[PDB]
């Protein structure tokens, strides 16, 4: 009866990522969905990039979020600037935009969603 | 940049959720995401049935798969499920859930789609 969705995260390739990016939300579930969530747990990639500079054309928003304020951490580079984002923080990143980002700091429990919005 | 930091945005549902996006953000999202750590959701034993105006998403996950465990109640039906998962409840059907396990780290997201 209910729509439930257990075969995840689905594997995506999303540009400029060195391996596909694991979505939880993509456009086509649930007969469609205005928003995809990509992302995960931080705690394995301190210092590891998990992809090169890209641009999308949707806008994409981080949400970086751990149990407790601060214990995440990670630089977003939003063409040629480089900004600290702690937790809990959610930042926009306009389409055409190139951007990436880097993990400085997380605790097992923190994540960085992306959620690319549909336009 | 626009980067917000004044989270979570504590709103009043169907006490206040602590919500990460709201409708209004950035000039406008199509959906609004609330939730938070169930590590500290295992301990109570009651949660309330609601109903929303739009369809809500529960989105389980957990560090490792298989760490965080719910109860989610649709209309009377009970489902348990697992991280990762993501259940689509439609508007206006009465539900709730309840966290059963959860290690630090575990979050349930109710998104709210537009
Ligand atoms: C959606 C994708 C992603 C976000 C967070 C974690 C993994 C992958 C994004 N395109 C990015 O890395 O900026
Ligand atoms: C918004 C609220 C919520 C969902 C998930 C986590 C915390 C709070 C929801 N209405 C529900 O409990 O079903
Ligand atoms: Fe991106
Ligand atoms: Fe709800």
């Amino acid at each position: 009866d209910a729509e439930i969705v257990t075969a995840l995260p689905v594997p995506l390739a999303v540009a400029g990522h060195h391996q596909p990016a694991p979505f939880y939300l993509t456009a086509d579930m649930f007969g469609g969905l205005p928003v995809q969530l990509a992302g995960g747990e931080l705690s394995k990639l301190v210092g590891k990039p998990v992809a090169a500079p890209h641009v999308h054309e949707v806008d994409e928003l981080y949400f970086l979020v751990s149990p407790e304020p601060g214990q995440a951490r990670i630089e977003v580079h939003l063409d040629g600037v480089r900004h600290e984002l702690v937790s809990p923080a959610v930042m926009r990143i306009p389409a055409g935009s190139e951007h990436c980002f880097l993990t400085l700091e997380a605790t097992v429990g923190s994540y960085c969603f992306g959620i690319l919005v549909g336009d």
